[PDB]
Order: structure tokens, then C-alpha cells, then sequence
């Protein structure tokens, strides 16, 4: 809110009009729409800094905009990682006195990576206007979205996972595939090899871990997206995502950053005692 009564910077993109604004739910319990735009796709639009009242004026040392695709954690080191950023300066060294407006265009922009909001990171893509100044610089960020579209064989084959202590209790899950999209549905069935105790309760979890920083810095967020009860005392499994709106897998990501999930088996008896397996699993997204 500096010199607000004075003037305002606002961003505006050639062809918001006719583009897709996407969701992102942050943890906050809020909910963000931003543009949507994709890798290569290029960014254009206008900077308009508007004087709201006359005879007044802004020094400052410089004016541009810049796209950027950032990796923040949200460590005590604050690391950043800006794996894109691209500048067009706007205006030389010398004082505002009327409203302008100034055009810019990143052409066929490299996105590489989907945005993202975590507990302990966020990806994010913005444009960000600077007015440089002797005392604090004047910015505005203007937030965008990117969504990263793939496609996959879907091949038929089959995965299977064991869960169990030898000679007590041995279980076998077998499901249809490896990697699934955000709308897909989960198909397998537990068959029983051997029950030697007995299976109090057990269920399928759908496990999501947000894995941030590196060496001693590594820190892990562990969430339960799914549980598919199964307990009562060769039985079918059904399990929709959609349900859930998952956010895809992000794994080539950077070294310091990875989004996987997990199938979780976990078994309990009247003893109390707990059998579980975790197996990865892909999730991507599928274009329209």
C-alpha cells in the first residue's frame, strides 16, 4: 500500500478475456484463481501506472517487468530457487509525471514445472514490475498458474504388493496400473495367502508425502488422501480420485523438491499389532 492515493501499477494480459483462470487451494482454507497458461506458451501484455491525482511526481532509477518461475521453501534459509526469469526493461532512470502505460511480450516462454502450493514449499509463476528508488523499490507481482499436461501408454499391466509376516499373515494386493490421472479410478483386489491371526481391521490408503530440502535440511510432509476400509473380520477394490482432486506427481522437479504418492496397505489385529507395505504411484494429468 505505497502511494496508493497517488498511483497504481496494474498488469493486464492481451488475452485474459478469452483464457482459463485455474484453482489453487492453499492452506490457508483460501482459494486463488489466476490465469492458466502453459510451457511455451508466450506472455504479453500491458503495465499501466495510472496518477490518480495532478502536479505530482516519482523518481526512481529504472522500470521493468520480469516473468518468473520460482521454487521458494519455506525454511530458516528462505532458499529460492528461480529456475526462469526473464526481463524487459520498461523505462530509463528519470521521474513519473503522467499515467503511461507500457507494452511487453516473453515470447515462447519456458514453464517446465507445474505450480504448486505445499505446507513447507511453493512453486510459483508471477510477473513482477519494479520500480527501483533511492529508498524501497515499488513492486507488484501479478500471479499465474501453470498446469503441465502429459499422456501415457494406459497400458493393462498389472501391479502387485505383499504385506504380512511369515508364517502369520501373508496378503497379496494386486491393482491394475502404475500410473493413474487426476480423474482415474483405482482397480485391484487383496487376496489372502495365509491368516494365521486374526484381522481386526484393515484398509488402503492413499498417502501423500511433499519432500523439501536436502542432506540434514530434508524435511518430509506426510498426508492421508484416501483411506478405503476394508476391516470386517479376495476382495474387490475400487478407489476414485476424482473424489479427492489430487495435484499431480512431481518428482523431476529439483533437488530440493519432490511430490510422490503412495498406496498404503495396513493391517491390524485384536493383538493390536500393525502390518503395513507402501508402494509408489504415479499420478499425472491428462489434457482435455
Amino acid at each position: 500500500g505505497f502511494f496508493g492515493p497517488i498511483c497504481e501499477i496494474d498488469i493486464v494480459l492481451n488475452d485474459g478475456e478469452t483464457r482459463k483462470m485455474a484453482e489453487m487451494k492453499t492452506e490457508d482454507g483460501k482459494v486463488e484463481k489466476h490465469y492458466l497458461f502453459y510451457d511455451g506458451e508466450s506472455v504479453s501484455g500491458k503495465v499501466n501506472l495510472a496518477f490518480k491525482q495532478p502536479g505530482k511526481r516519482l523518481e526512481h532509477q529504472g522500470i521493468r517487468i520480469e516473468f518468473v518461475g520460482q521454487i521458494e521453501l519455506f525454511n530458516d534459509k528462505s532458499n529460492t530457487h528461480e529456475f526462469v526469469n526473464l526481463v524487459k526493461e520498461l523505462a530509463l532512470p528519470g521521474e513519473l509525471t503522467q499515467s503511461r502505460s507500457y507494452d511487453f511480450e516473453f515470447m515462447q516462454v519456458e514453464k517446465p514445472y507445474e505450480s504448486y502450493i505445499g505446507a513447507n514449499v511453493r512453486l510459483r509463476y508471477f510477473l513482477k514490475v519494479t520500480i527501483v528508488r533511492r529508498l524501497t523499490d515499488l513492486v507488484k507481482e501479478y500471479d499465474l498458474i501453470v498446469h503441465q499436461l502429459a499422456t501415457y501408454p494406459d497400458v493393462n499391466n498389472s501391479i502387485k504388493m505383499e504385506v504380512g509376516i511369515e508364517d502369520c499373515l501373508h496378503i497379496e494386493f494386486e491393482y491394475n496400473k502404475s500410473k493413474y490421472h487426476l480423474k482415474d479410478v483405482i482397480v485391484g483386489k487383496i487376496y489372502f495367502l495365509l491368516v494365521r491371526i486374526k484381522i481386526q481391521h484393515m484398509e488402503l490408503q492413499l498417502i501423500k508425502k511433499e519432500i523439501t530440502g536436502i542432506g540434514p535440511s530434508t524435511t518430509t510432509e506426510t498426508e492421508t488422501i484416501a483411506k478405503y476400509e476394508i476391516m470386517d473380520g479376495s476382495i474387490p477394490i475400487r478407489l476414485f480420485l476424482a473424489g479427492y482432486d489430487p495435484t499431480p506427481t512431481m518428482r523431476d522437479v529439483n533437488k530440493k523438491f519432490s511430490v510422490r504418492y503412495f498406496l498404503n496397505l495396513v493391517l491390524v489385529d485384536e493383538e493390536d499389532r500393525r502390518y503395513f507395505k507402501q508402494q509408489e504411484i504415479i499420478l499425472w494429468r491428462k489434457a482435455p
